[PDB]
């Protein structure tokens, strides 16, 4: 699988593959991995359960809640009893997650993690989506969408864990 | 073992083989592994142990008259229990589970995926079940049943752990 | 990689995908795996080294002059070598070859097989392919070459280590 | 795969089963497992490479004119080649041969066994199929066919790497 | 170990060798493996702890007391706890049971299996001596006992881990 | 370590990092990856042991001239004796290699691959040069030399095996 | 270590050799395996670690007041604890244990074990001393004493882990 | 197997069981292992390949006949192109020769080896005979045939890969 | 990762890389693995995971105001609840801690190190840049942020986990 | 081990340790890893065999006649050989060699190689060797020898496969 | 095994124990690990295999005529033929040998080692004799056989391979 997102003239997106591998034969190739949060302020993607998704974004959704949009501590609440809990400790996934404010990824271990440039890049074709935005961040004067796209294909085209069903999420401000 | 489901106008399927497997002896061949539940209004099969199979079920029932038997809503609570729980987490099973509404499998790893078509082949011989019902359900008129019966024989016959004894039910609600 | 063959109405054909992969990402996206021999009367598909094959075919072809075109014994004669030849020895790969006459794999083991229904699928994808192909063979009028190219598609769609890029040649004759 | 040779009344036979199977799925159905040698005065079956037996049985038969016939010293000295030397010190095979004087097994281990009634049964299935043959060979006025055959129907039934595609070559001394 | 329960005319039997292994050794050489219960109307054998023995099968003779002589459903009530009580699961073992009613087999997993034809064959011997059993079943008019004696015999001369002390237990209604 | 090679408006390069790691160290950061070979009119890198490189670009050369600077044809030969002979099967390497025709991968396996479009990435950082050189080639009107360096720093930032330390031979035939 | 325990006319004795070994060295000599437990009624010796043996054994004395000394019913319950509690579980030994009724293993697998004449051997020297015990017990008028004693030397000079130094406890009841 | 020789009062033998085992089942249960050589007067047991004995042996009195009868140096003479012979090499077994002289084993390592006191125990039952040949020796006036019989049963017993079919080859001298 | 401190006259520092791996990519390059604790009386340097770091360090403070500040003693109870307690035994973490007092590891194993002179030098390229620390703190004048920094940057050219981005934070108690 | 090498203001040394370590204990404790060789013209330090040496060392002497002193080519000359002759290969080692013109590694793989500031570290200790070396050559005036030595102890102090005990020779030129 | 090697006053010894060991078990215990060679003027021990020490002490002999006697100078060729040569590369052994100039180990890695005063100490139990050697040689004014001797037992005692039967040359040059 493979998310990426990416941060340009006041636009921030999160795009991400449909494809579920089970050994070397592809389950299904339309797994939506992007959704919407919080009143439809806060986007986000992730690799993993379709089910742990629907109990730490709703979980994320109220942490919001408790700390009046504020992405960030939100999200280092969450990473939080993620590590804590008992019980929400089996849970394995990684939350790419991004509001107006700033993005971040999330992991199990409870990190909250703000990379380099808002740029994102989880999943086994993680870092082939990374290079492709990259190169097209330094050298183009490509819009924030048009670079996760691109990137994501790069991405599908090398990884054989990555396909082409796209799901993306914008998000616009200045 | 393989678990097929197929379905076409007002008719879904699920069909199993029989076959039980201990290290390269077949212990058992006429393995019940598909059955009715929810006062017959919805149908399952299992890959796995039996009991293990009969706990989860029982659940899952317990789940639909909670939420007035809505599938999906009912079934991602049991996808819940089945990895947070300390004993159902020890239960080892893959769920195939369908109604008038929709089918989807559901695994211990907190995971609700309903595939492409509601088309869904679970078990060591899922994905030849996979793939001969894809090839018939777009080359030809046949119905659920006719797919799914054809499909399971094929996966009989090029997965060593799946037999050719069958189990079907159907659920008509055109 | 799928390497598909079927053959149906005085018509053969060898069908195959392009990806080459290397650990989790693809090196190339169109190899061409299928190629033509014996003053084009004699066709092949394969699995494995650009050399190999480029060694394994010019061979074939030799052995066929050697034996007035009679497929089988030059095909003996060459998984014969294939297995003696100190050197020769060393080559991995997976012919598929089919004539007029009839069609069948080689293994480095030397050995020379004729499948149940000239019916091939080598490769990773290869059982897909099958499942698919005997699917469409046993309950559709369709063409020896629509079969290969349904299959292989089928196969590529499962098969983590197959694309949707095709090599095919056909042959007939009735 | 099973290979069964049973002797009763001049009359002395082998059966095999025809599976073939790669990893945990079925490669090809009707492999021809038994066939003749020296002259038709000589069965034999094989479990294993085809290619790797045809070679054996080729110096068995070598062997047999530097002999007279004589199995057994025959042979001892495949036997013997077999463990000694390169090239056929790779064949991966297991053999099972028998002429009206005697049955004898022959592996790459330069060991030549002769069962307690001349009862062989190697392969995978091998002991099932032995465990029934000796019920049937001591509690029944079977023939030597009648009992390889059910027992090895009863060997596909229990066995996971052998099928119920059968090939009996049999020898009247009586 | 080798366990072998069968039934035929009105007579139901299980019967079992008595080794216990210890690395490549013999510990013991006469291990009563077949016991009786419920006032002598149940009989049973097992592979496993002398003690996990003398304690499931004390429950099990609770258990249809409370569910009066129904050997069945004790039968599910036991393999119930056995895979739930946190004490009562550590406890490792296969218990053969078979009344007038039927018999079955019950693993530590919870399962209740009703083999095809009551025939049962636990233990590492267990596929030789269903393969003996079979074979008699079918080819001739022997009884339940003379079967699993026969069948019990022939696994203990196949079975380096089965040898030839028995212990049957028969029991007769019509 | 990673080669990269892209090609554009004839003008065609191959740059490679200098790191040489020992299991977590740092060996030597100013390896030189790339050079020139037969007569300057043919560039290449390569990944692995450096006296091994300069072993099988020697051989390279003398099919060159074997066959008038041919590059496949001169390069499939290569690919010939690597996967034969007995000391140069030995050899651990991955060779990068391109004149006026056409870039091309040669590995020990008898394999001769020209990705996509003359694009070529190899070694351990081999994909993410790859990923960027692939969206820089497509949303940019940069040059090769300017892709290629581009790309390895960009490969360089993720790869933990690949520095920043560059060698550039490039070709102009425009 | 090796525990053996030997049994003739009212006089049943265990003996154990010292020694104690710690990788590929010996640690301790004269380790103490046997002792009195029970108002010296009860002789016992011990395979593993010391403690867990105090611990085992103490417990053991515990379950014998409880059931008036009757060994075996005290040391069934003693098998239960051993495997059903959380630390007990823990401890890692193997108990031999007699009194004038009978002599007997005792597992942490919930396992009670009386060999064929009394006559037991525990301990990686086990077998030697059973072994030669046998010999010993079947034709010579020796005692149990002069077994135990002359079994474990033999057993001390076969097992690497087994030393020259002596305990032993006997119980003459006559 | 277990092979076992002893030697006393001018009488010296070898004698061995016939178990043949494959993973966990018994292949053949009379193979004899203890022959005769230089016209029956050297007598010897083995472990290992019917075919590798008949040509060890074999070898052995070509030796026996450049030696006048010497036992010793034709075993040294043996065990001498035994390791170094190109093929002789593959060849693996263990012979334990006698004769009146002396007896002595020989391993595929080249070794000549004279044990205590003449006693010799091979193969996996090895041990438990010599501690039981041991004890017998020691304290019995028994006989060297009574001996190695009464030993090899004990061992029989203990090893799962030994069982109670011998062949002894006696000798007398004075 | 790289943390080094290094302590001359009234001056200690802690100095850290600022890489993140995961595989063999680069996934943060700017991580903060140095911060200030205990109103900035306090810095420490973690190797590992920083959430775990968050915590291990927030309850550092906690036993600092509980032991007037006292590093050791406090740090020794830290020693503590990490091994003992069941949710902190899990977090995985190496620390770096000084005052004016003194400088000192923190491992889970309930280990409070304290090297040679005050010089702490853990993490991957830990003992590189302890000896780069040692020849500069034993042949120049250099102050402790200068051999920090120095030190740092060395390893970070050796250890392939050790980039070169710092955080230093210093004490000056003088 | 651990092998120093460095060259500052017409001086150039090599220096090592003198540990010899097999399993987790010292076999000797003065091996002498720095010689001399060409005439005492080239000095030379190596990591392996006592035997390796005097054969390795001896050849390079004979290709310096072979090629007027000039160190380099009998050094490429050297690896030459070192990588093709059947024998030679088997040896295995690391020289470090320097003469007045240059200094430089080999290894068994035929490479050549002149690192950064001909600072040469190879060793399990060659690292900490490198971090200290390159400490003192860029902070400090202190000459080659004094570099070598105090890096040399460096190293001894950290890995424990190195002690304190040298050999060096040096080298002045101007 | 142990092999032990003092001098001291014109007295030089080696002496090794003569245990033989088979996975747990003791084959043999008065296997003679030292000899003497060339004319008694040198004594010889050695670990592993007696027919491969043979074999290289037999060559060794040869290899002193070669030489005048030489120990080093002939040793060192024994160092080069072991470690070059295809059937002496095989002989897995370690030799000790001394005569009047000194003493020296001799290993297959072409490695000729002389320890810090001839104090020689090699086998499993090497370490311990040496460490109890040592202790002697420095607090006593005990002779080296005297040493030898008790530095023996000591490891016999520690050694779980290594027993207290003897053998031991000296020699004496006084």
């Amino acid at each position: 699988t493979t998310i990426v997102s990416v941060r340009r003239n006041g636009h921030v997106v999160i795009a991400g593959d449909g494809q579920a591998t089970l050994g070397n034969t592809v389950m299904k190739g339309n797994v939506k991995k992007v959704r919407r949060l919080y009143n439809d302020k806060v986007i986000a993607g992730f690799a993993g359960g379709t089910a742990d998704a629907f109990t730490l974004f709703e979980l994320f959704e109220r942490k919001l809640e408790m700390h009046q949009g504020h992405l960030v501590k939100a999200a280092v609440e969450l990473a939080k009893d993620w590590r804590t809990d008992r019980m929400l400790r089996k849970l394995e996934a990684l939350l790419a997650v991004a509001d107006e404010t700033a993005s971040l990824i999330i992991t199990g271990n409870g990190d909250v993690v703000q990379p380099e440039n808002d740029l994102i890049a989880i999943g086994s074709g993680g870092p082939y989506a990374q290079a492709a935005a990259r190169a097209l961040l330094e050298n183009t004067e490509l819009s924030a969408r048009e670079i996760a796209e691109k990137a994501l294909d790069i991405a599908g085209d090398i990884c054989i864990y990555t396909n082409h069903f796209h799901t993306i999420e914008e998000l616009s401000y200045k």
